[PDB]
């Protein structure tokens, strides 16, 4: 697909530190790519495997879907045995890691399994930990950072934690976050991006070489989002731009490597209150074609994946590591 709405490095989108308002951002409207269901499913957790196949899920029913981007064929290999799964991150060894929220209070955690639902492993046990995990991102060593999705605006119970490659140690990276949601590592893995949903803030965290210590005055707030509900999941491209799905806003915002907004992707029907639940953005491996999932549960509609071409090709994350 080459005739898809595309984002270019023109105007202020090509500036290192653009001074601009959201209404002035280079904007494009996403094209419908594939309807998952006529029924309302809370789509989330987009992630491609080493073979370029798309894996995603729906929070409330816990269905795990596998999609052939080429044929548009949709399969449903298995259903999560844990309540409210919210993200899927594929390991370099092929396993699917599934972050779940549980009861939203503390019964969340992370489990791993084959693409067919076999060999269920408790990476982060649910009942023994207070965590309710929404997303995660693997570093090149096999360790990973995850977001603790808890609390609300003035009750910052959330935060970000790092799990060692052997999965035996959990280390706090940054805490006192009002519902940490989205998370991403820069291409050099020295910068961690985190979205705080209930406070509408974007966090940029500069890390030391050990991957756990924050550089002096290294955790900052480069951007204050606006509108109900707030920032959700995010991913980066090979140019270190950050794509942030805005939950309840029917759009995705794109920031350059310095945390400045350079692009905006609208979901068809948002003005009328449709498809406002845009939750996750992800690139088709080896290309700059972006997929975005959203749903019309609020308006009694269905679940749909949308698409556009981003500023650059998707980044080669952990599952694509050789
Ligand atoms: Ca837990
Ligand atoms: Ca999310």
């Amino acid at each position: 697909q080459q005739d898809l709405p595309t984002l270019f490095y023109s105007g202020k989108s090509n500036s290192a530190v653009p001074i601009i308002s959201e209404s002035e951002l280079q904007t494009i409207t996403a094209e419908p790519w594939l309807e998952i269901s006529k029924k309302g499913l809370q789509l989330e957790g987009l992630n491609f495997d080493r073979q370029g196949q798309l894996f995603l899920l729906d929070v409330f029913e816990g269905n795990i879907f596998k999609i052939n981007p080429e044929t548009k064929e949709i399969k449903r290999p298995f259903v999560s045995h844990k309540a409210n799964p919210a993200a899927i991150k594929i390991h370099k060894d092929g396993r699917l890691f599934v972050c779940y929220l549980g009861d939203f209070k503390s019964t969340g955690g992370i489990f791993a399994a084959t693409e067919n639902g076999d060999n269920l492993q408790d990476i982060i046990e649910d009942l023994s930990t207070a965590y309710c995990i929404n997303d995660m991102v693997f570093d090149s060593k096999g360790g990973f950072y995850f977001t603790d999705f808890r609390g609300y605006s003035t009750n910052p119970l959330g935060g970000v934690y790092y799990v060692s490659p052997d999965f035996r140690t959990v280390t706090p990276i940054i805490q006192n976050i009002s519902v940490a949601n989205g998370i991403a590592l820069s291409t050099d893995e020295k910068v961690l991006w985190v979205t705080e949903t209930t406070a509408n803030r974007l966090h940029r965290i500069a890390l030391e070489d050990d991957g756990v210590t924050i550089q002096p005055f290294g955790a900052t707030i480069p951007y204050y989002f606006t509108g109900h509900e707030g920032p959700d999941s995010c991913c980066i491209d090979s140019d270190d731009n950050l794509y942030v799905a805005m939950y309840g806003q029917g759009r995705v915002l794109v920031f350059n490597k310095r945390g400045y907004p350079i692009g905006q992707i609208l979901i068809p029907g948002r003005d009328e209150g449709h498809m406002l639940r845009s939750t996750h953005p992800q690139f088709i491996p080896g290309t700059n074609q972006l997929i975005i999932c959203s749903n019309d549960i609020e308006m009694g509609g269905g679940s749909m994946l949308y698409t556009v071409n981003g500023f650059a090709k998707g980044h080669q994350s952990f599952q694509f590591q050789l």
